[PDB]
């Protein structure tokens, strides 16, 4: 996307989950490093338009298989490390935060469709695992992020 005057590019995350107490862990492709979803917003879209993209595009899913359960109001922000700025600089991403319930089959997941996929692939696991596995300084993002949509994953798995 296209960087706001503080240096943070407008992002989208999603946190998709079963009624398992669960949620869609992802591999970042080619890598030993595990994420949620997550994808620029374009000029001209929402945020919830590039979410639906990003759901399409690197899940393969349609509005119609999930249900929107939550999002977060305001923007998460986290800086990226020194030595992975490139030189308007981005300094980092703003992201707004998706629930997602997935609604139709597991086989409809399809991660493989980009030629350069985001992912390589994915599994189910537990609520808050994602917290301690993703990068370092995504964590802060993800603590809020999971300590905001607890509440309604873990209604659905009772
Ligand atoms: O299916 C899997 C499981 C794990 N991994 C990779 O293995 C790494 C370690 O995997 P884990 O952190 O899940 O398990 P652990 O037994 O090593 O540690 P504890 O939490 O139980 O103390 C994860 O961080 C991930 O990079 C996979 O790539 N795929
Ligand atoms: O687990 C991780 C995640 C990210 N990184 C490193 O951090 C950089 C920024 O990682 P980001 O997740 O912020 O963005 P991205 O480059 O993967 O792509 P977009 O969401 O912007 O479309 C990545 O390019 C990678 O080099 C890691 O080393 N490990």
């Amino acid at each position: 996307s296209m960087i706001d005057d503080d240096g943070y590019r407008p992002n989208v995350g999603i946190v998709i989950c079963n009624r398992q107490g669960q949620v869609m862990w992802a591999r970042r492709f080619g890598q030993h490093s595990w994420q949620f979803p997550q994808g620029g917003i374009n000029p001209g879209e929402s945020a919830e338009q590039a979410m639906y993209r990003e759901l399409f595009e690197e899940v393969g899913l349609s509005r119609k298989d999930v249900r929107i359960l939550a999002s977060t109001r305001n923007w998460l922000r986290y800086k990226l490390p020194k030595r992975l700025v490139r030189w308007p600089v981005c300094i980092g991403q703003k992201q707004k935060w998706f629930l997602l319930q997935l609604v139709s089959g597991d086989a409809e997941i399809n991660m493989q469709t980009s030629s350069t996929p985001e992912f390589d692939g994915w599994r189910w696991v537990s609520y808050w695992y994602p917290v301690r596995q993703v990068v370092s300084f995504k964590r802060d993002v993800y603590r809020r992020v999971m300590k905001e949509f607890a509440s309604v994953v873990m209604s659905l798995a009772a």
